[PDB]
């Protein structure tokens, strides 16, 4: 136990991350905690409400990776890799897989979800900015932020794909080569 | 009928790109072309065959962007900006969304799909390399290919999200200006 509401939402994040909104059924969710479909209604009013709550949990998790980066980082150029690794290859891969699946959200209520996406981007940009050192980096702090953000954005899909298709070690190796190359691009010699 | 089979696939790409495999029904597909559902089986033996063939068509389309560029491009710096423009603006949204939807394919049908994902990346990288010019790009060829690849591969998820959350054309314009701003950093030209 002890909280059926949380059990449904934990199971739902998994189902949604694997099949997306349109492909995940209330029956799937109910089966996954061993209750009848109608018993979901003890905890939620709709499928859309189960999804919204699962999406909030997903953003809570991702935002927390960022917030926690300051207990783990001296913000040197060398610490930047560790940060980008932890965000793309987090112990629990369903969260990034879920973020990619947001692209299947009911266009109905994408406004709140869109806000969460912008908020997460703001927070990620702010964390990247702490690694900026004008004397070491041959571009503005804004261009450095945009570059690293796009680097991470290309990897969300690439990491989801490699997880889904069981090529994760090969993917981490490519990422390591690409971050090396990224540092080479922006570091003054 | 080869023409009907083609029309079924063309429509199924659209439907799949919207709701993915599990969220798309054979009924949906038949209605799209206004045929009885039994008529689907004249050309396919299952929903699985329609999807496989739709995914292949989608990669043919995406790979054809490169073939077209080979046919025309002088590979100048001007041609590099135009290729980036064409990738962002001229790739029809449904093919990008189909590509992102490859994320919720049932495991039982992984097929050759990851191979197609990796080959497209390989092919794009080879075409990008043709624009490298030591006299104009203040980069190693390695870093130039990686930079251009991150522009193109970050576009997939942005474009897929733009459909749900705001505006496809506004996103193209904003992303194009962003990518141009970053590329400009590396041009001696
Ligand atoms: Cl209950
Ligand atoms: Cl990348
Ligand atoms: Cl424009």
């Amino acid at each position: 136990s002890n909280a059926m509401k949380d059990k449904i939402i934990d199971n739902a994040i998994t189902l949604f991350s694997e099949k997306g909104y349109d492909g995940t059924t209330l029956d799937d969710i109910a089966k996954s905690v061993n209750i009848k479909k109608a018993s979901l209604y003890y905890h939620f009013d709709s499928k859309k409400s189960i999804y919204e709550q699962s999406v909030k949990c997903c953003f809570d998790y991702l935002n927390n990776i960022i917030m926690m980066n300051q207990n783990k980082s001296n913000y040197s150029i060398d610490a930047l890799y560790q940060f980008l690794f932890e965000f793309i290859f987090d112990i629990e891969e369903r969260y990034i897989r879920m973020y990619v699946q947001l692209s299947n959200t009911p266009e109905e209520f994408s406004g709140n979800i869109y806000g969460q996406i912008q908020d997460l981007n703001q927070s990620l940009s702010k964390e990247i900015a702490k690694f900026y050192d004008e004397s070491k980096i041959k571009m503005t702090k804004e261009d450095f932020q945009n570059l690293i953000l796009l680097f991470l954005e290309s990897w969300y899909l690439k990491a989801s794909f490699s997880q889904k298709f069981g090529a994760v070690e090969e993917s981490k190796s490519q990422f390591k080569d690409e971050v090396y190359s990224l540092l080479n691009i922006f570091l003054k010699k």
